[PDB]
């Protein structure tokens, strides 16, 4: 039981060995394609590639690759594409995805700035009088509106092939108070964030899997995804104890490395994951108190 689990962690303060212990679990399968010569310029971190098994090809007979994977959740029926902050020479292929997977929604991390560096190319419209339109993929991008809140902004952008002509709504979620290697402000925070993706549509299964996203696409991302997936798995069963965090964490990383770089950020995924219960649970009022604790407005 998660709960207990983490009052024994939190008292013995071995955060830090668990986390290790699952780093030393985690599988390991080839990345030969990442790894590829004529790819190296379609990586942001030399170190952070997709396994070959899991990978996301793009439909294109040129060069099918992209820094992405996809995290099927079999048992908990959800899926997940995983991605690095796309490149300055990977924004078309980054919307190429979107449109070839039918995904709905996408859910940046990161800041396209952090730490005096550039953790990722501004691949979105910021003004809807300036369309992006990405050549190389036939793709046209178009800021529709925004919801911008405190610590995260919602667009609505319209992403048309113009190939095809055919138009669809993306939903942009933008979380931009986390820090690379850090954890949300609070439990309240993140749940007001997961619970605004999740009204959207964006996570449902008419669609096809939402784009997650932070700089490497494994760290913020592995959280948010660990997080869902917890409580989608005690959702199903209204049963809170039948949900293994550190099992789940270990299968989500059989499609992609690395999810969830620090002993703090599983910490974090604890304590959303218990908070999240009492929603899941019948306490629909916790919503609107994690609303007012995020200070949003
Ligand atoms: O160069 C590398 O080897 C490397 C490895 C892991 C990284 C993880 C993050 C993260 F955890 F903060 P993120 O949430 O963006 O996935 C950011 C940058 C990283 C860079």
């Amino acid at each position: 039981e998660m709960e207990k689990e983490f009052e024994q962690i939190d008292k013995s303060g071995s955060w830090a060995a668990i986390y290790q212990d699952i780093r030393h679990e985690a599988s390991d399968f080839p990345c030969r394609v990442a790894k590829l010569p004529k790819n190296k310029n379609r990586n942001r971190y030399r170190d952070v590639s997709p396994f070959d098994h899991s990978r996301i090809k793009l439909h294109q007979e040129d060069n099918d690759y992209i820094n992405a994977s996809l995290i099927k959740m079999e048992e908990a029926q959800r899926s997940y594409i995983l991605t690095q902050g796309p490149l300055p020479n990977t924004c078309g292929h980054f919307w190429e995805m979107v449109w070839e997977q039918k995904s709905r929604g996408v859910v940046m991390l990161n800041r396209v700035m952090e730490k005096g560096s550039l953790k990722c190319a501004q691949y979105w419209p910021q003004k809807e009088e300036k369309e992006m339109i990405f050549e190389d993929t036939n793709l046209k991008l178009t800021l529709i509106s925004e919801d911008i809140k405190s610590y995260y902004t919602v667009r609505q952008l319209e992403l048309e092939n113009l190939t095809t002509q055919e138009t669809r709504e993306i939903l942009h979620f933008h979380y931009t108070t986390w820090p690379d290697f850090g954890v949300p402000e609070s439990p309240a925070s993140f749940l007001n964030f997961l619970f605004k993706v999740r009204e959207s549509g964006s996570l449902s299964p008419e669609h096809g899997p939402v784009v997650v996203h932070c700089s490497a696409g494994i760290g913020r991302s592995g959280t948010f995804c660990l997080a869902d997936t917890c409580l989608l798995l005690m959702d199903k069963r209204k049963d809170p104890s039948s949900v293994d965090i550190k099992k789940v964490l270990l299968e989500m990383r059989k499609f992609r490395m690395g999810l969830i770089q620090t002993a703090d950020q599983l910490r974090f995924s604890y304590l959303a994951v218990i908070e999240g219960a009492k929603f899941i649970m019948g306490d629909s009022s916790v919503q609107d108190q994690w609303k007012e604790l995020s200070h949003e407005d």
